């Protein structure tokens, strides 16, 4: 009706990857080899810890 179970977002490229840390850009839940060894690199990503206001992304050059 409305409630319902739920689990966990899995990186789409990984299907089998437990999700490491979190995208801010898109807004997507992602591992970080995809930020780091991938195309989410533009992005914003955050320790999925906490998740603070501010962005600490400061390693790793953004490409267009
Ligand atoms: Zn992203
Ligand atoms: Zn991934």
């Amino acid at each position: 009706g409305s409630s319902g179970s739920s689990g966990h977002p899995m990186c789409k490229e990984h299907e089998d990857e437990k999700i490491n840390i979190y995208c801010l850009t898109c807004e997507v839940p992602t591992c970080s080899m995809c930020k780091v060894f991938g195309i989410h690199k533009a992005c914003e990503v955050a320790p999925l810890q906490s998740v603070f206001q501010g962005q600490k992304t400061e390693s790793g050059p953004s490409s267009g």
